[PDB]
């Protein structure tokens, strides 16, 4: 949190926009013939930018909701802020910025599943298979990256760089 | 919500105090030799009073925590617990169980956090209106099909401060 | 949080019950001729036991509500859980377990005051004038104690002793 | 909530994108020489999209935080901020201001935490329905008295994902 560093571009703004466009088309095809109500659920705070760009590329009538989970050395996954709307009998797509361990995301899916939605999938922008500690079903993935320390596009470093339009790598000096 | 009514006594303060003492001895005897941390989890708002009196009758070192749930519809968490319950003996403390919809869903959520044991203690039980068969190990009173008030329990945000359990009787 | 210790009785269960009875009579006289709706507001978690005993000794029709404030090195006072009901045009009595610095309580009163209640008073069970860092108006006080490390009656020590029916002092060994 | 209607365009995506770029340069020029930490505070849910596009146009190192408020009645905090704002330049990011009741009360609450500066940036402003004179330093569009949807803003939880601002037109 307190180290001399700099930031290089890893995934340019244009690459993200192109990849999200594709994701939008995939998500659209998977839920266009569903009929039931659909809702995209974002995990604050990292997902807000990804959510904003993604939901615009989804050509299906859907709702947008958010929830906040507890961040932590091993502790219970607690809900700091639940969803505003109901999800039972609905198509729910959890929208994440990045999956590493998948601990929090695994628990969140369990909690949501109890509310018995019609379907329940996960869409993450970044994925680190390397750091996975729990196997979680992830239907849509934007980028698979090695264990690199990335920032930008909602992802922070000591609350910094959330507003970068590009995914960047931090170089410790 | 604005209906003319009266409140008759159903369970006097002395009866509650005595029954809670008994519940205390039973809860104590169950968890006294556990060797794992114990926590009483109250469901706000209606159970604050029951919780305060109950934990004072529980002669084992335990923690006290609270949780606020919502409402048919989905059961959402307005205020989650403050502390972890993983590997702990958890006792859910609820004021009253009518249908059991809320308890059922709250127990599910907490069970996901893998506590050593998960049990429920309710002051009032109204089995004539149960829709879901939830398992309760401690019950203070099984009551008739009456709309009860007092002791944390309210009627339109009214009567929570009554030291006794009463029943609402509407005028004709 | 990790020290060898023991607990002695400082304020017996019976003394608390007697003092709360008196508080109930005072509070009752101050608000019996008000007319407006009344609500007792408790600060979780320390206030739950004090709230339960106090509201029963208040012979005035009132509502009971709770809220949780952020606990922390100097940080913003944040609301982890707000009130469930409205308080504008009402007689509001904040119910606290203990006042030391009065930092959190001062901010909480400010936040609540913005909602424009008819009146706004504070009732605490214990008071340490010694440790006061901010001057806060406190209309009702159960006990004034010196700077002693107390537990019990909702007050904890590493989440312990909340359930003690008596106010106790911890003796570090 | 269940009324038959249509959605006509009021502000096209290109117009929003261009206007947000301008807002970006203005916000940047104001806070570029502050020397104090900056934070954009969004009011959920309706402002997530505006926030995402806006902060990408703000060329100063800042933090992004969110807050959920309620609704007449009292304005309560369902979800408070995650980080402190004391001694920081705070910019409240809101989707639309009709009456201004919520903004007015939210600004009051945040001001209590004594930030270095407290300002408001709204995408849409509908002054024909303002009940409280709240001070806004940045406004994307001042709009006619129409029920707008899209770009985070909803009609009965619908249309939040539209890349443009539209207006709801009921059928006769
Ligand atoms: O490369 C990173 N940059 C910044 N943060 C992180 C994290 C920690 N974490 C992000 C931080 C969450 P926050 O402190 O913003 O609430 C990712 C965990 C997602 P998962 O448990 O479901 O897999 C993991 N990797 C990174
Ligand atoms: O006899 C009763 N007296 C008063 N209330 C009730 C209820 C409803 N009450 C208890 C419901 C228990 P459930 O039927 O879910 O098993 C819910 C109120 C929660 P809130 O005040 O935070 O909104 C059910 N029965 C009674
Ligand atoms: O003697 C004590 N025992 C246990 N805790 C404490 C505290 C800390 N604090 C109690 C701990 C609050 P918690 O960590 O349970 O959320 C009292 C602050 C009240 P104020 O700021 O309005 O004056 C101060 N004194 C004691
Ligand atoms: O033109 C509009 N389109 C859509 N909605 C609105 C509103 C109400 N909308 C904005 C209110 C702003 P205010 O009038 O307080 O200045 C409140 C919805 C909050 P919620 O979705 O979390 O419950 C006011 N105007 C419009
Ligand atoms: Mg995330
Ligand atoms: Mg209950
Ligand atoms: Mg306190
Ligand atoms: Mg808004």
């Amino acid at each position: 949190r307190d180290m001399k560093h700099t930031v290089e571009v890893m995934i340019p703004e244009a690459e993200i926009k192109a990849r999200i466009a594709e994701l939008g088309r995939q998500i659209t095809e998977r839920y266009k013939d569903s009929g039931s109500d659909m809702v995209l659920v974002g995990l604050l705070r990292g997902s807000f930018m990804f959510m904003a760009d993604l939901c615009r590329e989804v050509q299906v009538s859907h709702e947008v909701d958010f929830m906040t989970a507890s961040s932590y050395t091993t502790r219970d996954v607690k809900i700091l802020k639940d969803l505003d709307e109901d999800i039972r009998g609905k198509d729910v797509l959890i929208v994440e910025d990045i999956i590493d361990s998948g601990n929090t995301l695994s628990k969140v899916r369990e909690i949501l599943s109890l509310r018995e939605p019609k379907s329940l999938a996960i869409c993450t922008l970044l994925d680190k298979p390397s750091r996975r500690e729990v196997n979680v079903p992830v239907e849509f993935i934007g980028f698979s990256i090695p264990d690199e320390f990335v920032v930008g596009y909602g992802i922070d470093y000591a609350q910094r760089y959330r507003h970068l339009p590009y995914i960047g790598k931090v170089i410790l000096l």
